[PDB]
Parts: structure tokens; sequence; C-alpha cells
């Protein structure tokens, strides 16, 4: 119980210090390809891919702040990050959804409308990602819950090629305990919030599967290779 409370605060702070909240960021816009969908706008892809690389690095930084993660083998650390990074990217961008304006906001404040998200690279995946974001809103998750859910997504023992899956399982246990404790304490009249949050992990895995399929077609549309940390994530 004191150790669990410290875990909650450590994970929450790790998330916040690697992921500014929508409220914190000074939004700015772009007028590129803003009113009609096109196969790909290469100026938007260049900016989007740069922001994706930066957030991958931030997710690695987050991961290394999770209690016990750096006690896993370096191979297992890398396997877990490769398996979960796109899931966590998807959760992160969808927490930055502003429904009144139909926009998502990146960590430098760049705020793209739905058509621009399409044109930056999401392409035919755009509306499914926005629908996931829309169905995240009624859970009204806070930053602590987003951070814990992210940690649960990452630290999971089912990933292929783990050396020490039991060790990974044991690290996940307190994160699950922490999320349930926190969520019920914050909103005791809404006891389905914890199971709803865990079911979002399945949704995220589905959308990340679709994102990996989109990466294959996108590669045929861009003038060079994808950035190297994106390629690490996709392998
Ligand atoms: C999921 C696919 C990835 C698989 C795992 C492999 C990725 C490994 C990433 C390690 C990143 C290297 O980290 C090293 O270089 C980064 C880039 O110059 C630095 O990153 C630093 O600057 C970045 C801006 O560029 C900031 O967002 C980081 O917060 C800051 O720490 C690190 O402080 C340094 O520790
Ligand atoms: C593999 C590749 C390149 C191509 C396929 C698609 C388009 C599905 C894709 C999507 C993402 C992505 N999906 O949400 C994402 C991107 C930037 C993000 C930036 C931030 C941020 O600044 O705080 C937060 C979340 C982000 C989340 C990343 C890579 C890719």
């Amino acid at each position: 119980s004191p150790q669990l409370e410290e875990l909650i605060t450590k994970v929450s702070k790790a998330h916040q210090e690697t992921f500014p909240s929508l409220c914190q960021l000074g939004k700015y816009t772009t007028n590129s390809s803003a009113d009609h969908r096109v196969q790909l706008d290469l100026g938007l892809w260049d900016k989007f891919s740069e922001l994706a690389t930066k957030c991958i690095i931030k997710i690695v930084e987050f991961a290394k702040r999770l209690p016990g993660f750096t006690g896993l083998s370096i191979a297992d650390q890398i396997t877990l990050l490769k398996a979960a990074c796109l899931d966590i990217l998807m959760l992160r961008i969808c927490t930055r959804y502003t429904p009144e304006q139909d926009t998502m906001t990146f960590s430098d404040g760049l705020t793209l409308n739905r058509t621009q998200m399409h044109n930056a690279g999401f392409g035919p995946l755009t509306d499914l990602v926005f629908a996931f974001a829309g169905q995240l809103l009624p859970l009204e998750m806070d930053d602590t819950e987003t951070g814990l859910l992210s940690a649960i997504c990452l630290i999971c023992g089912d990933r292929m090629d783990l050396e020490e899956p039991e060790k990974v399982d044991k690290l996940q246990e307190p994160l699950l305990e922490a999320l349930r404790l926190y969520a019920r304490r914050r909103r005791p009249s809404q006891p389905y919030m914890f199971p709803r949050m865990l079911m979002k992990i399945t949704d995220l895995r589905g959308i990340s599967t679709k994102g990996a399929e989109r990466a294959i077609t996108l590669k045929m549309e861009i003038p060079g290779p994808m950035p190297p940390l994106i390629r690490e994530m996709l392998e």
C-alpha cells in the first residue's frame, strides 16, 4: 500500500514529463492541404514523421522510468518497446483529440485537422483512428490513468521472443493493481471504468496492426526510406 502509492506517482510523473497535456501546449496550425484529402502531402509527412521519431524517443524515456523495466534484459526491453510503441503512439495522439475542432495536437503544439491527419500519412486509417479517439472521450481518463495504461500496454509477457516472460508478467502485476486502485478511488460511482480501460488495450492492438499495414503502403508513396527509429518500431 505505501509502495503501490509510490508506483502510481512514479508512473504518472514519468508520463507527464514525457508527454505534455493538451491543456499545457500552445497550439498552432498549418494551411497545408487543409480542405481536401490527397494521397500524401509530403511537407506534412516530413513534419509528422519527425514528430513520430521524437515521441518514440519519449516513449523509450518513459519506459526506462517504469519501476523494474531496466532490470529486464536489454533484449527484452527492446522487444517490449518494438511490440508496444505504435500502440502507445496511438493512445498518445488520441488523448490529444479536440472534438469541437476535429483536431489532434502534437507535442510541439502542431494542431492538424482530420483531413491534414489523413494527408500526413494516416490515409485510409484516418477515420478509424478518429473513431477510437472519440470512444476514448467518455472514459474521461486523466494523465495518471493514461500513464498507467501505457505502462500496462508495454510491460506484457505475451510478446513473442521474450527471454523472461515470467519476469515481465511480475512487473505488470503492480501496474494493474495500481490502475484499478487509482481509478476506483477517483470515481467510485463508475466501477466499470477499470475494465473499460483494459479493453482499450485490445482496441489499440487492432489499430496498431492496421497502422503497421498502412506503413507498408505509405512506403510506396514517400520519396525515401522512413526514419530509422520508425523502421525499428515496424520490425
Ligand atoms: C520502438 C522502436 C525503438 C526500439 C528501441 C530503440 C530506441 C532507443 C532510443 C535511445 C535514444 C538515445 O538516447 C540518447 O539520444 C537521444 C537523441 O539524441 C537523446 O534524447 C534527448 O533529446 C531528445 C530531443 O532530441 C529529447 O526528446 C529527449 O528527452 C532527450 O533525452 C538522449 O537523451 C540520449 O540518451
Ligand atoms: C509507422 C508510421 C510512420 C506510418 C503509419 C502511420 C501513419 C499509421 C503512423 C502513425 C504514427 C502515429 N500514430 O498515432 C503517431 C505519430 C506521431 C505522434 C506524435 C505525438 C506527439 O508529438 O506527441 C504523439 C503521438 C503520435 C502518434 C506513427 C507512425 C506511423
